[PDB]
Parts: structure tokens; sequence; C-alpha cells
């Protein structure tokens, strides 16, 4: 099953059904997702008048690395600096969304003294034992009442977290320290809304697991539906991400009107591509110039390469195999042609085509798909056709989806933000390393053209709940974003106590930036640290007491 995101106008449901597209979900007034067989002819979508835009759903991967280092780890209390509060603010009345690998809801650290679950709602997109949530076409929805019975019966079968990152995230936000009190999370009275996303294996490299944009967008619809029903503020914590990009405009998440409402806040990790060499930056100085971009491939099965030209610049492209066989030398043409072929010695096939993603507003990007790729040096030969600045960017998939040795020969760590964290409509969090008193080497960096991340937070070897009633440690920007999510829940309750219609992302981001710690002699803001390090105590003092970072 592949899937597509669709921007529609009119009666899209009738139109899809008339075209034999029977598996779909309408997610908001503009956005639908469809699920179709592998043999599906995507050109169909151009001849459905109710379709305005369409894009194949791309892989997403975790922003957390599990590091098995509890003995030298840092507690959540230390990372979030929450002794200043707890040593009447608990996160009461705030909903927190975890969209990830699920949750081990039988972990004692998610069970209250009276035996009830800290999870309010759980949608397991893979399960088939309860009906899906209303308006969705797969998985099983569970409520706290059901989880409470499951806890009483020690029934862990409703939904399992087989990876552990969702459990790690949930513990940062809300673990109660039942097994080890030192390891408790940030909030005590916030409710969790958990979605376990459908998973896929071996997309590029054997043994690696990814998620898919379409399923993620459906999860966004579900958790915001719940927030609307419960009429409570909601923080959505993005601990997974698509591939990195240099674009800084809004994403397809901007189709959700609810994400522009008061009391609905999106926090994302910045990305974990700061040192993974999955980004190439280049610049043409003239038209007709040829530049060769060197890619080393490890033992990948497949690879997707995205080229973006950041402006009106037009660039042609050709793929060259380690043995010297070449692909079509493609140029801009006003058609949807997919150029295909085979590198005979390598037995590798390619598909190259221009893509029109929603985020670039009609500007084409170049997509190159290599299948059955073999190890060695691959060359992307680029020819400029029209330039103003001449600048361009190329991205490989996130490193945790591809072979360890797959990389650009000449990488650029700048402009490695994961794409959904690029927009100013999200609070974007990078990872500080308290052990080295510096940024984590893996933390993605903002672009120079255009500031991300907004702030950073401790996120190296953080101890949290893990599967099967254990503790483990995690590192990365999904850890840091979880720290900020939990602290923001405390800040939102503090603001409400001493109007909720004013708790917009922009307001909360301003307070986080005003309270952030700036280390001596560095220049701020910068594309590594943003405006500085999260500081709960100083942010409260700012809330209590021209000061805007753009004024």
């Amino acid at each position: 099953e592949k899937s597509y995101c669709i921007i529609y106008q009119g009666d899209i449901e009738s139109a899809l059904q008339e075209n034999g597209i029977n598996r779909y979900m309408v997610l908001n007034s503009q956005l639908a997702v469809i699920y179709v067989p592998v043999d599906f002819d995507e050109t169909i979508l151009n001849n459905i008048i109710q379709v305005a835009w369409w894009e194949e759903s791309e892989p997403m991967s975790s922003l957390i690395e599990i590091t098995n280092n509890v003995n030298n780890g840092e507690t959540i209390t230390t990372a979030a600096e929450t002794d200043y509060i707890y040593e009447d603010i608990t996160g009461r009345g705030i909903l927190l969304a975890v969209i990830d690998s699920g949750i081990d809801y039988l972990h004692p650290d998610f069970i209250n003294d009276d035996g009830t679950s800290k999870v309010l709602y759980l949608w397991d997109q893979e399960a088939n034992t309860n009906p899906p949530p209303e308006g969705f076409i797969f998985g099983s929805e569970f409520t706290r009442s059901q989880l409470n019975i499951a806890i009483n019966r020690n029934d862990g079968s409703l939904s399992q977290d087989n990876i552990g990152t969702g459990t790690l995230v949930s513990g940062i936000l809300a673990g109660n320290g039942r097994i080890n009190s030192q390891y408790r999370g940030i909030t005590t009275e916030s409710d969790l809304i958990v979605v376990k996303l459908k998973s896929y294996t071996d997309t590029y490299y054997a043994g690696r697991i990814n998620y898919s944009v379409s399923d993620f967008l459906a999860a966004i619809t579900y958790v915001t539906n719940i927030a609307r029903t419960e009429n409570k503020p909601l923080i959505i914590n993005l601990t997974i991400g698509v591939k990195s990009s240099a674009v800084a405009t809004t994403s397809i998440l901007d189709t959700f009107n609810i994400l522009s409402s008061a009391g609905v806040v999106v926090v994302s990790g910045a990305g974990n591509q700061g040192n993974t060499d999955i980004h190439y930056s280049g610049r043409f100085s003239s038209v007709g110039e040829v530049q060769d971009v060197i890619i080393q491939d490890g033992d990948d099965y497949a690879l997707d390469i995205t080229l973006n030209t950041n402006g009106p610049d037009k660039v042609g492209a050709q793929i060259i195999s380690p043995s010297g066989e070449v692909s079509h030398d493609i140029r801009y043409s006003p058609d949807f042609y997919i150029y295909r072929g085979k590198f005979n010695l390598e037995n590798t096939t390619y598909a190259m085509r221009f893509i029109y993603p929603y985020i670039t507003s009609g500007k084409e990007n170049l997509e190159i798909r290599l299948r059955d790729i073999k190890p060695g040096v691959w060359i992307l030969r680029l020819t400029s056709e029209l330039i103003i600045s001449g600048e361009y960017d190329i991205y490989l998939p996130n490193k945790n989806l591809i072979a360890p040795d797959t990389r650009f020969l000449d990488p650029d760590s700048v402009a490695t933000i994961t794409m959904y964290a690029a927009s100013d409509d999200v609070i974007t969090v990078g990872t500080f390393n308290n052990k080295t008193d510096s940024m984590w080497i893996g933390s993605s960096k903002g672009p120079i053209r255009g500031i991300k991340p907004d702030i950073v937070a401790s996120g190296v070897d953080i101890i949290s709940t893990y599967k099967n009633g254990t503790y483990n440690t995690g590192t990365g920007t999904g850890v840091s974003s979880s720290i900020v999510t939990g602290v923001l829940a405390l800040l939102m309750e503090y603001l409400e106590k001493q109007p909720r219609l004013s708790l917009f992302t922009q307001v909360l981001k301003t307070y986080l930036i005003l309270g952030a710690t700036k280390l001596e002699i560095y220049t701020y803001p910068n594309v590594s640290q943003g405006y500085g390090i999260l500081n709960l105590k100083n942010t409260i003092q700012q809330i209590a007491n021209h000061h805007h970072h753009h004024h």
C-alpha cells in the first residue's frame, strides 16, 4: 500500500469513489488522504477536477535514539529543571499528544494510585480488535475506561509499544516515578492522548522502521478532534519527522484551521541530521555550468534523493553509476513524465521526475528514486538552466532510515531542519548536551537564508520509562521537544491560573525565548542554539514581570 495526500475542492468523496478509490479519509476542509494498491496509476489524480494538489506520502522516522545508558544518564527532573516548581502547578487541564510507536500502558509509572490510566485515549493504527475512531478507516480506538479494565486484568494486548520511543516520550511528559521516584516526568495532572502509527520496514535499508506522512496527518486529525471534544488546551509533540529541507514556509499542516486556534500548540524536535551528512549545498555562478555531486552509498536497498533550488532557479540532472553508466539527462518539461532506466552492471533501476509538493507552492523539485542500489560512489551531475542566486540544496533520507555509510562526500550541516519543524507556526527545539556543556553533535541546524531552532533543551542520555516496565535512556531532538512540551504544559497552567483565548503558539514561543539562557560570548540568535537554552524558572519570572525578540 502506497498513499497520497490530496488538496481538494468540492465533493471529493463522490469523486474518489467514482474513480475506484475506495480507501480514503477526509482530514479537514482542504486535505484528504488516499490508500491505493502499488499498481495505482497516479495520473488519474490529474483528471479528477475535485483534486487541486496531490503528493505521494513520504517516510517519517524517529527523532529519538535509544542509548541504553541509564547508569550515566540524566534524570528528567534535572533536564527540565522542575525542582523550582515541585520542591499548585501540575499540568492539570492540559492535553498532551504523543504520536509515535505507542505506549506501554501497563508500565507502573503510567498507573495512578487508584489503578487508573494516565492515558485518556489511545488510537492504535495497526490493531483490529476495536472499531477505528469515528471518521477513520483503520486501527482501533481505546478509552481510559477500557485501559482501566486492562490494568485490572494485567492485559497488555490492546496495544503494544514494540519499539519503545513512544513509551520514552510518554515518561518524559508524565511518568509518575512509581518504580523509581528519581525518574519521574514533568507533569502530574496532564492527560495523554496517544497514537501508535502504522509502521513500515526496509524502505531503504534492511531492518529500519519508518512511518508515513498520510498516517501521521490522520493522527493529527484524531488528537485535535479529541481536544475539540474535551475543550482543553492541547500540545502536540512532534517526536518523528520527514526528511530535512531548506524550505522555511508552512507545510501541509497549515491546512488544519484548528492548528491556528488558541490553546493548540505544536512543538517539534529540530531534526537529528546535524552531523549525518545527508545534506548538500551548492551554488552555480552561471547558466550551463555543470557540477558533480558525489554520493557514497552503503548497503542500501533503495534511496530517495530530493533536489530543491530555493527560488526560480532551474537545474537539470543526470545519475552516474560507479561503473560509469548514465541515466537520462533530464531537463524541465511541462509534463508529468517519469524517466526510468537500469544501470546494467549494477542491476540498479532509477525513476526520476519533477514533483510539485504543497510546501513549495507550485515550484517543482526533482525526485530521484534508486532501487536495488549497490554500494559505491554514485554521481549526481547537475546542469544549471536559469539562475538568480544559483543556490540549491540536495537531501537524502534521514540517517536512521539508510545505511550507516550512505552520505554526501561534501556535506553541509547548515539547513538540516526536519521539514515540519521549519515553519514559524511550530516551536522548534534543538538538543543541548549537558555532559559537554555544548550542543549535541547530531542536532539539526537552521538555514542561513531563513531563525531555527527557536530554543534548545537538554536531550542527551535522558532517563525515562521504556518497554516492559523498564527504564532506558534517549538522545535527540525528540527528547528535547518532549522536555519543552512538558514544561510548556506547566507554563500553560500557570498562565491560566494567574484568558485561555490568548494562549497562542506565538505568545508561548515569545515567553520561552525571553526566558532562555544565553551562554557567554556566543552570538545570538544563531542556527545551532536558536535564542538559547530552555529555562523554566526564568520564563516564569518573565511571565510574572519592547521586550519582544523582534522589537
